[PDB]
């Protein structure tokens, strides 16, 4: 069972994030980490150790232990990281995260769904949002409030997840339930929705399962501004509980296993 | 032992099971109580009796301490209502808590946001109404809107209400373990629904819930669904109710603890004297 | 979702409940295969019958993937019984595993243990052994002992035997997820035993398990307890094989799973394959 | 709940141990640690930091994590270490280990049981033992002998256990289910006991309870000489469990509060 555990203090020595049930052959460096807690810090100099479970750039099949030198994000962060890789080498599942709406201002929703490929323009938005005309509007609002205490919400896609991952019983072991208490147990989110959800389309999940379809993701969220370093980390706890079921229902002791594992199912 | 539940049956096999562990000695409880929540999972308006047996856990009109299996003659919603049922008469005689139900939106129309909250009290009236709202004026033009309509296939907005939950409740620590996490996951474990909000949160007032904790405020939970000929949203309300009672529970056990009604009592009176 | 279970019943209230989830769609499982299950913890020395019904997850005579509920009527060691037997059942037709319970030694006296292993095909012999074990010699011995003796105050050891377990399953990680130790949690929690060796651990072979993994030998689960009037020792060994039969069908679930027996023989032929 | 981690490489550039829910007020020092660590070295130059969760020599009531400069046992010898300080200063509760039998010898049961106090005698007896008797024919034993081959039996005593802890409840969940399995979850171990046992005076649990007796729990191994370390490992797992059931059963928040909860129900 993927299992990870995070430690220490606002003003400490380090900070110290702990995943274990991984395979190995994940490849996962310290630049990706170092990469992946700059994005947290965007919005309107970090130094990573991996201490345990990595060789050559691989990951060996034991616990991952990650000393970050500084409430924080950072080790929940890095732990997405790790995930984002496991998630894309062994399955071909990449997350994307914005901002659909932030102080009341909507983002216009007929616009094309952003992408994995989307992620440079996404980082250069200083509010996290393709929608042109919807930003300077955000920003505007943004300069007529102090910032952080501004609302939003924000979205997360999840691309390449293939059917079947979930359960059909009625419980909080769903895919949707894990995904929802995943996300409100992030400080400030006050509500979730899989797909239109209180709109309503079924944004990748029916019945408690993944069907193949892109899964989407949607948290609000009510406390310069915070909301897009809340997208980001809200994909990082959407990776790891990806992660997790994907690991469960196909998982193999070595990356090569695991695809090998979904080849054999979605041969059938 | 945390409050721990499980559900069993065939929607056409010869009965429903039920079981719950770890619920204190001397809560007041008997068929008769659960007949009649599994009663009210019925109502619903409409366009075009149940047996229950506590096979073990429960002795002379209270529990025991150990296991509580009920048996209900006959996917299906009973056992859940059957547990929540307990839940129920566990949260009021431990801790005083209750909760309430109530249809806030069905097939796009909403209710009144400004009418006074529904209260316990409120409930036979609750019962009363074909959709489940005291908003006689929102409750006509939902049948309307039913009418115009297949029945069943209309969504909507649920709320569950709980008053008297004591504040700690919950942890600070952002994880799954927050009060407002695991109420999340109880409604979106529920067929058809695909959301769930803490207070007005898309539109906004915690809700009860602050960094992970109840703060002594009532606590609102609202979920968003859309899967004779009836409706399925007042009955979702009343599914949503037992499923948020029992993580109440569970979540109530594990703060106040006790073996008996009577210790679990003792041990909140004693917390609120600080 | 892991093999889990729970039982529940009152040693004088109408029924003891047991109750099983995870289990694969396919077992073979009748309330006649538990009956018969449920008469062997009978059997005992002594100097001075069963209703069930498979209330939920099961239909023509089949297991259905949902959980299985057991109303058998009337401390109890029939839910737990009860319970082996359908692991029992799975272990069998997804895997040809088969265990063997049978006293090693009661109040002093002990068996020869050159002799060669019981097997399962030694059933029989042992139930009609009043002190369930194959040693004549021995079971002349441990009767007088019985003799000279209140009976059920006597302990002994008793031994679990497991045929045709595949290698491999358990972990390398040292903790409680080894399968050794996880039958000697089984073992320990059942009332009475005070001690539990994998193989002839404090004389000593393996067991069966290397390195927190099964090896493909047979294992061996030895365990020592010390609490008409019969000995409670040749019941405790029925127990005690009730409880690793769980625990074999738990870890062996875990490491082949499958939605079916079917799948989940295919999916021990694929393994062994490598 | 009382909950650990490990992780680290036989060959890598340190052995992390996490260990998280132990309450805010535990005096606990690197010095503490690196002290339990030498121990572990004895039979017939250790650097460790406090990464997170202590502030002025007390824990703060977050996740301790713990980095160990180098199959290893220093980081579960490390995480004993925190539980033997929590469990004294919270409860009185005081663990010994030694050693019952080494190749075949057996010490004389009729000796007094070793205590507490005893802890420098035993660390100086290069067999773990205050029967000098036995320990002289042990010695003889292994020099007869490879040394790490032998088999041996431990013991690890718990004072001051209050009764009342575990359950009745027929399971694994029993604090003597618990305690065999996490004994015999340590390689090489093949058997375990509470009290006399297979010799059967109950070991301080009865009913799956602790009783208010001093806990006697044995422990079977077979895999210079290793049995020594190996008492010393158990001795680690059993603070663990102990700590594990003590604070489930009257855990605060604070060590304060915790002892508090002990007097209370101690006084009814
Ligand atoms: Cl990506
Ligand atoms: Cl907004
Ligand atoms: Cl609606
Ligand atoms: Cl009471
Ligand atoms: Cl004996
Ligand atoms: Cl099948
Ligand atoms: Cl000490
Ligand atoms: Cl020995």
């Amino acid at each position: 069972m993927l299992r990870w555990q995070t430690a220490g203090e606002s003003h400490g020595e380090a900070l110290v994030a702990m995943i274990e049930g991984l395979p190995a052959g994940v490849r996962i460096s310290t630049d990706d980490i170092v990469s992946a807690l700059a994005r947290r810090r965007l919005g309107y100099q970090d130094k990573v150790r991996l201490l345990t479970g990595v060789r050559h750039g691989l990951t060996l099949g034991s616990p991952v232990a990650i000393e970050i030198a500084n409430r924080e994000t950072a080790s929940r962060v890095a732990l997405g990281e790790v995930a984002k890789q496991f998630l894309d080498q062994a399955f071909g599942i990449r997350t994307v995260a914005h901002v659909v709406a932030l102080g009341g201002v909507q983002t216009n929703p007929d616009l094309p769904l952003p992408t994995p490929d989307d992620l440079e323009a996404l980082d250069a938005s200083p509010v996290r949002t393709l929608d042109k005309e919807a930003e300077v509007r955000i920003i505007e609002r943004i300069n007529e409030a102090a910032a952080d205490t501004l609302g939003g919400v924000i979205e997360v896609l999840a691309y390449g997840v293939p059917a079947g991952i979930g359960t059909y019983v009625e419980s909080d072991r769903r895919l949707d339930a894990a995904l929802a208490s995943a996300i409100m147990g992030i400080q400030a989110f006050k509500g979730v929705e899989i797909g239109d959800g209180f709109l309503a389309r079924a944004g990748g999940i029916e019945g408690g399962m993944s069907n193949g379809q892109v899964i989407r993701v949607r948290g609000a969220m009510k406390p310069s501004t915070a909301v897009p370093a809340a997208s980001v980390v809200a994909e990082a706890m959407v990776r790891l509980t990806l992660a997790k079921y994907a690991l469960d229902k196909f998982g193999g002791d070595s990356v090569a296993e695991t695809r090998r594992n979904l080849e054999s199912y979605l041969a059938s």
